[PDB]
């Protein structure tokens, strides 16, 4: 009766004030952990990316949502853990740079290789290398990518674009921006173009707003990139409900799911972040987005599905689930925002864990591309930047700060983050790696080349 | 059998900016996790805290001296990670607090019960509970105490005394701060003078000032603490050069090396962060300070010494070994003498799983008592507060900001941090774990009844 273990249960085993009642171990890991251990082939894979979601970010959602003591039955349940880094190049010197955007990060573990920020499947010279996703398509897997962002968005976009700027979303920026991706120009095509190419049997997002742009070359010239996609053969759902009534997506009817004009709604509603707001205002207590839905899907209900559709795959299937807004919204200083996107994440994760656990033949990980700004700070803090009081679960109150800019937003930071996993090599996040060995680690584990 | 492996090397394979280049991993981690698994029982615990250095505080320190493809010998090298909580509780209350102070922390992996931010050795209601230290003592072990702050310091403190107030160190401060600690009032004593009363094999650091202290009662009343710690039976000593004369450190001549009147020397120097200091002023070149000197043993030297004597033991030993200054700095502002003590650190890590990996059977553990201010910013960030540009081994600019606060100190934070281990059931601080969970590890590795 082999089968691997997950954790079941980590929150704080009693009375946070009695002796060991913060524990969050009952015993002896020593044998549970040997039973984590496992090199048999992987056949399926889900990689689940938190946007922005560090372990400061981590933090901060289980002590206002599960409270300290509390644990994320999805996000936490993951017995293999360690940090890797994910700094990025300079273009024009090859040297390091510290702190990574959202494209290049996506960049280096969908195909291996460093590559300067802004970025998106090429390196520094701009040459471009093979996406795992578009191997994984080769090698005949099955292949999904989902985001609560535009699909133009730099996580995702990564798996099937190559384009020296994250910037050039459709036609009209790419021409402008990079005119060498120009298909009118004899290049490969916009991200939105490239994404159509790639023809993942399986894409969820948002920004719907770039399908209406119409081709300024080739065969669907003049048609939109939504009029193409049906033209090539597309089946496109808006909503929840066309969602759930899709019977199959593959090759021959592949599934586009576009829910929204750009970025899907937010999972809760709260005010942003203030210069000296843990003392000028009152504790804010999250409350849920009225926008979020019935018609909207939700983070685990796309990933549900997915893995529904995915799993017909007889070969396996590489499956990419991005929690986008957790990093928008700690650029936002709005705590609440930032929250609600990661237990949206953990719920995916959860169904992630479900279905992995019960195939018995699937690896499972949980990961950010880079850290950010938000920061966890005594309640009489008296700082420069921007900070909130927060009503947590445990009843008590929880300061947050974004300290990072005076501009607009607050920027990623470099700090190394966690990263953990489930299954069949599961073993090689242990430790410290790099953002790029990722990738490895889910080619070897496919058996890919 | 296969004795558990150390990562031998975890740097950038090649070229960064190659494909694979910047790769840390060379094969499949499965095998070498497996033969890191031992549920036997554990001899000596070195157990070696950084305090405040969590992972950013970890990340920049790497990038600064090795370089971000770089790799420290021994703080990386730990095989075994994970992540933990350590919250601290409001004493009024008894619900969780977030951000916490190191002796709240300390308390926390010393005695296995979550404290008030202030206490030492005691809960919320003031009781005092029996720390690893005299556990271990009491149970035959011998035992070591290394720190290069006063030992009278909230880290080291934590481990011999019991009281409400780390302010308390000695005489004139528990008089009028920790009353029912006062000797005067019946109590068990000043921090110092229950560190005297506790007795460790082994105890070394600074903290020299408040040894002068005069006792008011006890059978050593009106002679200074150190009159008292001679007349005991310590051996005392206060360089490097008599440290090495030692070779003698047990119950009935107890070692006490006093190395400076307060905080030992930081191994570097350098500029404080300043408002816009990475825009307006040009970038940084740690200096090594002229001042440490060759009669002022290093962290990694007193880590040497204190291993050789607590080894002559046939029963066992229990030691710590602590990073102070990188807290101090950090706090501070001081980038440079931030990153050196985590350098410090690194060598100190390094002695520890070298006797470790040759012994066979000592738990080596490597973590911090809390997160802190330090993030890493890209260099052209214009921030609320201290940015500082510096000069890699990459031969790059790092820029590191703080901006938790607008007083006197940068705060420290509440993020989860790192923890990695090697040896004897390692397992343990893999996954999301509580600090308090490391008392209960250690406890049960040592077999402590
Ligand atoms: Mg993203
Ligand atoms: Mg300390
Ligand atoms: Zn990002
Ligand atoms: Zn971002
Ligand atoms: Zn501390
Ligand atoms: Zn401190």
């Amino acid at each position: 009766t082999p089968e691997m273990p997950v954790l079941e249960n980590r929150a704080a085993q009693g009375d946070i004030t009695a002796p060991g009642g913060a524990r969050r171990l009952t015993g002896d890991q020593t044998a549970a952990l040997r039973d984590s251990l496992s090199d048999k082939p992987a056949k399926n894979i889900i990689l689940l990316i938190g946007d922005g979601m560090g372990d400061s970010e981590i933090t901060a959602a289980r002590n206002y949502a599960e409270g300290a003591g509390g644990f994320f039955k999805g996000i936490d349940a993951l017995p293999l853990t360690g940090q890797y880094t994910h700094y990025a190049l300079n273009k024009k010197t090859g040297k390091p740079d510290y702190v990574t955007d959202s494209a290049a990060s996506a960049t280096a573990w969908s195909t291996g290789v460093k590559t300067y920020n802004g970025a998106l499947g090429v390196d520094i010279h701009e040459k471009d290398h093979p996406t795992i996703l578009e191997m994984a398509k080769a090698a005949g897997l099955a292949t999904g990518n989902v985001s609560t962002a535009e699909l133009q968005g730099a996580t995702p976009a990564a798996l099937v674009a190559h384009v020296t700027s994250r910037k050039c979303y459709g036609p009209s920026a790419t021409s402008e921006k990079c005119p060498g991706n120009a298909l009118e120009k004899g290049g490969k095509g916009s991200i939105t173009e490239q994404l159509l190419n790639a023809r993942a049997d399986v894409t969820l997002g948002g920004g719907a707003k770039t399908f209406a742009e119409t081709a300024t070359a080739g065969e669907w010239q003049g048609k939109t990139l939504r009029e193409q996609a049906e033209a090539r053969g597309y089946q496109l759902v808006s909503d929840a409900a066309s969602l759930n009534s899709v019977t199959e997506a593959n090759q021959q009817k592949p599934l586009l799911g576009l829910f929204a004009d750009g970025n899907m709604p937010v999972r809760w509603l709260g005010p942003k972040a203030t210069y000296h707001g843990n003392i000028d205002k009152p504790a804010v207590t999250c409350t849920p987005n009225p926008q979020r839905n019935d018609s909207v899907p939700t983070l685990a209900q796309m990933t549900d599905k997915a893995i529904e559709l995915l799993s017909k795959n007889e070969k396996g299937f590489f499956l990419q689930v991005e929690g986008a807004s957790i990093d928008k919204q700690d650029h936002a200083a709005n705590p609440c925002g930032q929250i609600g996107e990661t237990v949206d994440l953990d719920e995916a994760v959860q169904r992630a864990l479900e279905f992995a656990k019960k195939e018995g033949n699937t690896l499972v990980i949980v990961t950010a591309d880079h850290a950010h700004a938000s920061q966890i700070v005594a309640p009489d803090t008296k700082a420069p930047g921007l900070t909130q009081a927060l009503n947590t679960k445990d009843g008590a109150v929880m300061v947050m700060s974004y300290g990072n800019s005076e501009e607009d937003s607050q920027e990623h930071t470099g700090s190394q983050l966690r990263i953990a996993a489930y299954g069949p090599h599961a073993a090689n996040v242990v430790g410290l790696t790099d953002q790029t060995d990722l990738f490895y680690t889910m080619k070897a584990a496919l058996g890919l080349k």
